[PDB]
């Protein structure tokens, strides 16, 4: 019985049927089913159960892929006279991802510096966010960066730009002047689903140098 | 075969193995597998394929639960001499949800009115959004309403509140007067994951009457 697959964060009610395990050797007589493993009889206990009589395997609560992503259980079958009628059968349960984590910036405030008269197209600094969701299988961790605001808006509103992919911030125009406008405070955003998804912001403060 | 489950919006590469179908007639000799159904040989065509010889059921592109959430296919098995060696076996494929739809308000502009006598706690009007994601199994369509802004901001900034579950808007404070301010324009928001998720905005326009 190949990998069972359950999404994290499912609504109730619980418990919920996954799949029905059965033994050939029951047409002889009555069979009792049980499970072992982490998730069953070792911690966390009781997340998966199995009906002793019917062999229905159930999940009893919501799962969390970022806490546990896979479970390995073993299925047991015992005759009514008390003997195992099978070797224990391995069961694999795979927990599939929901986009339940916002991107998080590695800092609240990133700090950088830029020289007056820096060529337009000069890289200044890099901001960085991570996302705890599943980046191999989904777009739930796929981060795009944007700039939301610049303060002050002088001498131009859009002195800087950010590479959507790498989070690298560049100077895009001219007229840096530390004696009139000594810093720039940018609000930066990171959003998963390639920009369309959940979002967080942080701040980048750029000091203008000689 | 219990249901096969595949998440929507999976990354590649494709195609992806789902599960291997087999017959016992393997032993007797060569068998060739095929599938029929909507999703296989009728529209949409070729989303699922089966490997003629190995019996690997595959999916050939990212799925979209909001187009089709459940497929019903039938597997066929045929000897290399060209006779059906089984009855067609039904196969169920469930597409599990990602949160890839924002809520949408039923209108862009909701209208309501409220007598200027109105006591705090008086219901004015109701806004309403839908969400196309899976409202039975997930929270991905679990919408909470909020107010974002009010124009004008007099005689107080927050003349109204909104029930975050039902979207019923109510008077929350005193000092309504048609003569001085006959019209309020609220921006309302609907967000899924019980408020924490994807979001959208509309407008509510409230007229003060005598
Ligand atoms: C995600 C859980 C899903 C929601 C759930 N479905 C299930 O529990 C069945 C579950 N589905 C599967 O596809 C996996 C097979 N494994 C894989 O698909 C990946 N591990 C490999 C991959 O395809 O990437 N199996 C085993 C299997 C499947 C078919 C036939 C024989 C064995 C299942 O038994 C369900 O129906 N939910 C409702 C109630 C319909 C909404
Ligand atoms: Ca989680
Ligand atoms: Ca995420
Ligand atoms: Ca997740
Ligand atoms: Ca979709
Ligand atoms: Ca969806
Ligand atoms: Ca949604």
């Amino acid at each position: 019985i190949p990998p069972i697959s359950c999404p994290e964060n499912e609504k109730g009610p619980f418990p919920k049927n996954l799949v029905q395990i059965k033994s050939n050797k029951d047409k002889e007589g009555k069979v009792f089913y049980s499970i072992t493993g982490q998730g069953a009889d070792t911690p966390p206990v009781g997340v998966f159960i199995i009906e002793r009589e019917t062999g229905w395997l159930k999940v009893t609560e919501p799962l969390d892929r970022e806490r546990i992503a896979t479970y390995t259980l073993f299925s047991h079958a015992v005759s009514s006279n008390g003997n195992a009628v099978e070797d224990p059968m391995e069961i694999l349960i795979t927990v599939t991802d929901q986009n339940d984590n916002k991107p998080e910036f590695t800092q609240e405030v990133f700090k950088g510096s830029v020289m007056e008269g820096a060529l337009p197209g000069t890289s200044v600094m890099e901001v960085t966010a991570t996302d705890a969701d599943d980046d191999v299988n989904t777009y739930n961790a796929a981060i795009a960066y944007t700039i939301l605001s610049q303060d002050p808006e002088l001498p131009d509103k859009n002195m800087f730009t950010i590479n959507r992919n790498t989070g690298v911030i560049s100077v895009v125009t001219t007229g840096l002047d530390r004696e009139s406008f000594p810093t720039y405070t940018l609000v930066v955003q990171a959003a998963d689903l390639q920009g369309e998804g959940l979002s967080t912001t942080a701040t980048a403060v750029i000091t203008v140098t000689d």
